[PDB]
């Protein structure tokens, strides 16, 4: 059967999210399918599919699809909305724990007769696990391998993701339909978000999924009281999910994607996505130019991402899920948070026990096998620093992926510059150094004979949402209030976005003829002097911006 959608590093896939409302014209936010699909530019539309959550439509729960008359209406409802516009969908049919959710033989049903259904999807059960999801999620997976279609399960932390891959009926149909599961992150728990990204990005290397990714969750900025940027003080409400930096939320995918990972999701949508059919800064100056980064230089493949591993950890003597400290010292001081401090050391696989000592050695040939038993983790960062070599200096992030350097702040929510010095592995420069702001990354690709960079700090002050008068608790979801958020979003923030402030954004190529460079960025959004020392032959550009800001030299 021919493949539905075609999702791998040459072709990464992004989500935007559509939420049911049990009234009006059945969506939430004040979109439109219509709506949803004309917000997704031309050239990303290939890469692309709107995801359908039942969400309000649910009963008695909101978000948890349990098989009902009214649910089952508003997912056909929604199929023949998206079939006659040719819009390809997913649809959110497992979700919190929920044990009698739609059929299998009804979802095949539905693959027979809507072309524009690409999948579904299973999201969230870490708060409410039970032994029937793995087994369930199971029989969906092989409809969809029925069908050409993909299985995409979002969900987190360690003892968890552990938890399902060894449910026989799970292991034994990922086995069989790793070329229809998605397994992905979702880092809104504010837990694990290390190992999580270790053990799932595992899954893939393993051979038990094709693809893996994220669902990058603004509401964790909520489920760490954050306010305004850099603001201590005020108690959270649900301005807070629209209150993570919009670069950061492009710092998050570009975790998954140096990963090898190319399936990219978001919540919450009001900011991440649209409100009222108009696409939010988020969306727009956040997650877009990442993705298109990621359409237009494919991710690390499976191969490379193998070829550069230097050590793996297998579960198989004790678990990741019991080394709470594994981290530390080598690159997340804090699994609360997404950001990493160092990328010496990219992702390091975790390796699940169902997978044999034996199997390991076939797909890691050069890779040391750490378990907890290791004698080697006595002085843990030593070992792992005499096979993973130290490639810049400075207290940036920076990782080396080919012929790249990916590179951001690590600081989410402290207002400090961080600093990298950068050796360069071509004459173009003897070497590359950055001064970054908070919420600003950078990719420096190394051609033959230039140097590609691209920088992007964009990031909209919050003050006049978070000086808005009002009831906007948390406790107002899926209330009038939140319309109200979302009505506000619609007229200030997405056609007025307080996005004037500048911040300076220093690159100096030490050991570069004075270049003759080129370079573009967010229109009215930066400025820049350039500096050249003929004797030292050292070229400084100096960058302030708010927003993209790309060179070729
Ligand atoms: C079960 C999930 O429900 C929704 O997500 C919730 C959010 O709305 C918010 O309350 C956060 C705070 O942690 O919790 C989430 O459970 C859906 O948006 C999600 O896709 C799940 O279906």
């Amino acid at each position: 059967v021919q493949m539905r959608t075609t999702i791998n590093n040459e072709s990464p896939l992004l989500l935007s999210p559509l939420y049911g409302n049990d009234n009006g014209n059945g969506l939430w936010w004040g979109n439109t399918l219509k709506g949803a699909w004309e917000a997704i530019p031309e050239d990303v539309k290939p890469y692309a599919a709107i995801e359908l959550h039942p969400a309000k439509v649910c009963k008695p729960t909101s978000c948890i699809p349990r098989d009902t008359k009214e649910l089952r209406e508003w997912y056909v409802k929604m199929l023949e909305e998206a079939q006659s516009l040719n819009i390809p969908v997913f649809l959110v049919i497992m979700s919190a724990g929920e044990r009698n959710t739609v059929p299998p033989e009804w979802l095949d049903e539905q693959f027979q007769k809507y072309s524009v259904l690409k999948g579904v999807l299973n999201i969230e059960n870490y708060w409410i696990y039970n032994n029937q999801l793995a087994p369930h999620s199971a029989k969906y997976l092989e409809v969809c391998a029925k069908y050409g279609a993909h299985f995409i399960w979002h969900d987190h932390e360690k003892w968890f993701w552990e938890t399902i891959m060894n449910d026989p009926t799970f292991f034994e149909a990922s086995q069989k339909y790793h070329k229809n599961l998605v397994l992905a992150t979702k880092n809104t728990p504010i837990r694990d978000d290390a190992g999580t990204d270790s053990i799932v990005s595992g899954f893939w290397l393993s051979g038990l999924c094709d693809n893996w990714g994220s669902s990058t969750d603004t509401w964790k900025w909520w489920e760490k009281h954050y306010t305004n940027t850099f603001e201590t003080g005020r108690a959270r409400d649900m301005r807070s999910y629209a209150s993570e930096p919009e670069s950061m939320i492009a710092m998050e995918m570009m975790n998954v994607y140096t990963g090898g990972g190319t399936v990219y999701n978001f919540e919450c949508a009001a900011y991440t996505f649209m409100t009222n059919d108009v696409p939010t800064p988020a969306f727009t100056k956040g997650i877009i130019p990442f993705f298109r980064h990621a359409i237009q230089n494919p991710a690390p493949s499976k191969e490379e991402v193998v070829n550069r591993t230097k050590a793996v950890f297998w579960n198989g003597e004790g678990r990741i899920s019991s080394l709470n400290g594994f981290y530390q010292g080598l690159y997340s001081n804090d699994e609360t948070m997404p950001l990493y401090n160092n990328g010496r050391y990219h992702i390091l696989p975790v390796i699940h026990e169902k997978i044999d000592k034996e199997k390991i050695s076939s797909i890691f040939p050069n890779a040391k096998i750490l378990t907890k038993n290791s004698e080697e983790l006595s002085s843990k960062v030593n070992y792992l620093n005499s096979l993973y070599p130290k490639l810049y200096e400075g207290d940036g992030y920076a990782q080396r992926v080919g012929n790249s350097w990916y590179i951001y702040n690590s600081n989410a929510n402290i207002n400090k510059n961080q600093q990298v010095m950068l050796p360069m592995y071509t004459n173009n420069t003897k070497s590359l150094s950055l001064d970054l702001t908070p919420h600003t990354y950078a990719v420096v690709k190394e051609n033959p004979n230039n140097l590609h960079i691209l920088l992007n700090n964009y990031r909209t002050d919050k003050t006049a949402m978070w000086a808005l008068s009002g009831n906007f608790d948390a406790s107002k979801s899926w209330k009038k209030e939140e319309l109200e958020l979302a009505n506000w979003i619609s007229k200030n923030y997405s056609i007025n976005p307080v996005d004037n402030d500048f911040r300076t954004t220093t690159l100096t190529l030490k050991g570069h003829h004075k270049p003759q460079i080129n370079i573009s960025g967010d229109k009215n959004h930066y400025t820049y002097t350039e500096n050249w020392d003929e004797n030292t032959h050292v070229y400084t550009i100096t960058v302030n911006h708010n927003g993209m800001v790309e060179m070729s030299i």
